[PDB]
């Protein structure tokens, strides 16, 4: 009966491959859009529009979450995730002081190269050593000078890669929101919308901006089911029942 | 007479098939747009006299209402809304504790496999048993730990789905607003905007975002009447009668 | 001289077939846009352009008024205003109480039919009764039950019929605005823009929403004069007259 | 060292046809953009990109001043300014009382028909009379009534015409902005941007309704230089030289 | 493990040919996107088949900065920086000598000082006026208005040119951001993004608005590796190991 | 007639769902304020005004009590009230309540009481009673309990016109005690 | 030369729709709050120059009366007083069926009574005013009056407020006879003839 | 029903401590709201739901090192360098009036504290720390009476 | 309490006197983020964490109030006096040369508060009538030393 | 009148010796702000 909603629905995903269920976590914004193609039939004396003709519906998906992790970053790129892999990452070292012997001690475990930058902006390239003591050129820097270093280091963690060829799997999407009573404001009913036989599409975009989260958004595409000729069903509940 | 108006407009819909003049609703925003096209005949040293020609005038309808209505969903997908059906819907059970025996029970009654998600996060599939309680391996989680369970439950409610079947029937739409006197401000003349033939069009955009209503949007497409050959009718009259 | 404008644009409308000078109103907002398009010919090695061009120009006109006028709406199409004529419009009744005799009294003038809507959304239809009292089955509503009704009421007033087959005549538009000196804070000059031989174009859209005016727009197409080969004239006056 | 710029750039255009170095005015914004066009070439199995014929490197220009000037539009369309041109312009007169003899006197100098409007609305066109007093029909209005007069009068000023031809003049754009040192708090460098062989395209657009951000928009297009083939050039100029 | 990120990420740049490690700096925004296209209707009774073509998968990069670096625009448009190169620029002066002498003595540089200005609406054009410390320019009297002057100045500094020179440098891009445990308010993990074999684009858009930061913007495109066929790699690890 | 009237008020609360008539006693201080909104059209030549477009009429309720009662925070958030519940405090059994993320899902009625005299003879004249339409809870409660100072609970409220009679307030000067 | 004012200001309100001049005021305090709003357009280049723009002035008044009457609420939204009209009432008894009498079952719970501490209805008819959300303004005029006592009387000052537009801000607390002091709010606009919103007029007793 | 206080509220802390006597204890709640715009004025009310902000103001009878450090010559080693607010805890109240107990599940220790060094007066103005809702029971505050 | 100041640029011990009130109230400039399920609140963040100092005294010195504004004290200066000329000490007001750094330490009875690398601020307020009662108030800003990255420390003797 | 003013003014106050040489306070160009408040009272002195 007559009611509205003002709350963001919850999301549930199920992998249609074998049996898996994905992303039973709260999201911040959800959406879905329905559109159809447009044509027109013309004829008669004076080119009067005598009929309207249009078909080939398609429905899009939109979801936004206030949280980020690679588990759902692999949603658009369906693959396994390897854990505890040896990788190479960079490192930034500051507060390097050179002694009166025109040599700089190093703190860290460089892998490939060590680079020195002076205060004024000039850059110095030196070979990687083992002890960590480097004889800085006198022209580049003198005794009692502040230096900085950058060098690659090794780390172990869970890595994910994007292959040249693309790959996607059919999934299931579920929504969950509650309606409000027209006059006494109680929760009259709950609303659920199911999208069988849908697949994601690759349009990811993360903004690494400052002062607030990027709020990752995942884009999916709906598809018509071949079983009973339906691809979008919305179900309302009854708290009395 | 020259006036200034601002208001909403009650909009009525009357199906052409039957006498269904339902939805005497109080909407939030209504508007209509019209456009024409030119198929003129211009050229170089010849063909210059174009002999002005007129065609292709279309009527667009936009109806925005601050409320939500399931029969408004049934409006543009022509389909009878079956009631009192059996539909299985997903649900999440939260806050489950595990005993020393590692055998947990569920308040709800699952109809499919039950999945438990722990603090670390793992996926486990179990069967449904009549005893009402289920075991958990120790490696999955230790005793006296919190758990989250997800499973589907059969629920009763009204049902409607979207298939590969387009709209049906034409309707009768009409606007109704008021006018204000310039210097003796008062409701001066009701403005009635009539349409002899209009058809539904499927373009849906609802962003069910928390803190705001979904605000459904429905677009209609009009067409010429066989007898009168009319696009729309504008009525205005004062209140001295 | 570097001058700053501070006001709207006055709009004057004149029709070429007669001497009428309607719409001497002050309007709210005026604007115009201009774009250039051309095509070139390709040649041999390198696909360098052959520098033979076919260029054309077009200008779009936009105006906005805070007021509403019926003849202003009729300005778009080539149709005249029809005076007081009998028309049929819908109407609603609210707050109807059914007596113990399952009957309701109506204070309206139904011409076609009266339908009753109850609080539960049930719909009932019954023909117009001469005595103004209607019989309602007890299943629809019991005694002392609130009810509402919707019917159609005949009205008399001036009529407008928008047609998709008729369009003719030519118009001319003139502009007027004040120019402010940035130093003496006084009107240094005034700018007028003229568009002789401007063809009306049908692109009409008005928004009827909750609060704030409608601000209707009309677009125009400008063609070069057959005598002077001009579409626009910009003249800067001065306060030396 | 590095720097940060927050100021706009002083804008100069020098005509290439003759030694005309003018428009030494200060604007409120300036920008330019660089983009490339790719056509690629389909490869096969799915690794489609094999070889690309990249060309047509183009750069667009943008500038918006905070002042309006009839001089700053001739670059958009090649034409001159005609001064002391006798032009006919409309005017509106208000507060015109009518005597008992149904006559109205005029203080203006009409050159065409004069239209009078009553309180509600009515068109009364009358030929110009040298005496200045015009009779009023009884059906028009009664005595002691206020009327309004609209007619056309000649004016003298700077007139410019617009056509579609003679687009050959070239210009030279030079920028000038100051650079601020990030850690000493004075100016560091002056940055000048030059665009030799720039062709002014016509994308004229304005919206005159109030004093809110007039921003007369002038858009330019950069083209290849003959003897250097350098579309754009940036210059760093320190204050120590 | 579940986590949230809210801050920026530093940008690491390396060249494939040599071993420089330029730009170990920070910015405010650094984003990258995936582009996917194609997909067809392939209808028939309005049904929807697989709806895929499964190709493309391009990767675009977008990195801004909080400072202005000459090497940055030199790097996106790889060329040579011309140190100690003479260039020509414009300049102005405002007020040197009272104008009731018809004598003007410009100071600072005499090379190519022409095209004086009137103070209200005219062009006080001296035409050619190049002379050795000249103090007798006559032109028009213009006694005691403002003076006004326009100069041409020769200066030296860094020089950069823009042309289609077929840039072909290849790069490596590394990211580094800090996560946050949504339970204990600590940085749970450090996430890195690897972009091997990445080439620069030719998109360069920036604006000079009244008050803002430059935030220079250039784009990069990542190509698949010749060995591993990878272009985007996601790696993260916690600081507990 | 012309007289000064201000003291403590007696205000009832009528729930629509069930016959609830709580708070049939005195209150520390009960008063309400009214503030209407402004609006201007503007436009035309320059920024001249054309219309006014009169706007909404808001009502805000202020109620205070000399003491703290459980039903006040029971109706600010319409949570279910339970008795004989085992909870951790050691453990204690008694009346239990809690505030969730979705509550005060109820509507109420507001009435006012007044016993006033004439400003000269100081004898009772009339009982100017104020009646209100359906009101909606507005939960902004501020408490300050340090050491035997005071309790003074505060509850805000919101209301507007009714569905059929469309009255946002009712004021009546009647009950002449003579 | 020298004046001091330590007395309330008398006011007269006249309705510019029927010629009704009312409220011979015996007040206790007056209000004069005023404000001005201006706007400015920024410059360019380096240190941004200044460009002036429109500016406005505002005046706010509030009148406090010793006594309280229904007219003080009636004049805010112009509506006729429904004198001798039926009313719906219910008050305690520490008219049985016309009041929808409720029962008190002690403690904190109770149940209804078949309609055939409780609540009963009075029937005194009397004056009644129903507030509706449809009202714009009523034209009025404000003129003050204050006598300045010479610290050596020195002058009598009257402050006129032509072209005043209603703006209602109302708060009430009406239970028993201690102190009400009704408050009113009133706004003004520029005059169409002399373009004046307020004037101060000094005088003397020797004339 | 009828209640009165002649004591001082007690605060308990349990790290996921402070079994002593306080001086002042108060807290405030505020919820934002926007008004839905209905047809022809505003008939449909629908008070919208928004943030339920809970803030705490607690101060002891004296000022000590750890009570101030809650927000974030050697002698005592206490200093402020960077973000150190996070220290999982729990808040429990004790106010006999039936005894009124108030708890705030899922505390997030924060603070914007004031201080003053005068020629007398008092010290330790107040502590203003924030709390959030629980993951499982979505509870932010509980009121217990007996 | 007792407060004394020292200059790192040049060796001098000044400001040694007894103050009335002292405060170093800070500011976090926090902003509250969103986790949306019924728009629940989650993980408030802070950005600045900046400290503003206050100090006042019941006396006026010519050397005092010269740290908030950039100008040196001029003595034996000829000035115009409207009732003539007067020769003696004088001070001007300028809006430049914000480069001096001080040292802040309070003698509290023993809690020692070391405040290295404090930046001067030009904000000052007064509330006086005719005939005396000036009582100037001095406001200061604190910055991290960037050697050990300490802007506020608390030490008890 | 509404605005229509650009006149400048000068102000000059003074204090005495609560350190022989009083603090004479001269002022440069002073522009009026347009903030005049004079509130009537019910038994208190009137101060502009």
């Amino acid at each position: 009966m007559k009611t509205v909603i003002q709350d963001t629905a919850d999301v549930y995903f199920k992998r249609k491959s074998d049996g898996k269920l994905v992303f039973t976590a709260e999201a911040q914004t959800a959406s879905f859009s329905q559109a159809i193609s447009e044509e027109k039939l013309r004829g008669g004396i004076g080119n009067k529009p005598l009929y309207i003709l249009k078909s080939e519906k398609e429905i899009n998906l939109t979801v936004k979450n206030a949280f980020f992790d690679l588990e759902w970053l692999a949603m658009t790129q369906g693959e396994t995730i390897q854990e505890e892999t040896k990788v190479k990452v960079f490192d930034r070292e500051h507060g390097l002081i050179v002694d009166d012997t025109n040599k700089v001690t190093l703190k860290g475990k460089p892998v490939s190269d060590v680079t020195f930058y002076n205060k004024k902006g000039l850059t110095y390239k030196i070979a990687v050593s083992t002890d960590g003591t480097y004889t800085i050129p006198t022209a580049f820097a003198a005794a009692k000078d502040k230096l900085t270093a950058v060098y690659q280091i090794e780390k172990v963690g869970r890595r994910l890669a994007i292959k040249a060829s693309k790959f996607s799997e059919r999934y299931e999407v579920e929504y969950r929101t509650i309606a409000y009573n027209p006059d006494t404001e109680e929760v009259y009913s709950d609303i659920y919308i199911q999208f069988p036989n849908v697949s994601p599409s690759g349009e990811f975009e993360m903004s690494l901006e400052n002062g607030n989260a990027l709020a990752p958004e995942i884009k999916f595409e709906a598809l018509a089911d071949t079983d009973t000729d339906e691809m979008a069903v919305v179900i309302e509940a009854s708290r009395d029942e």
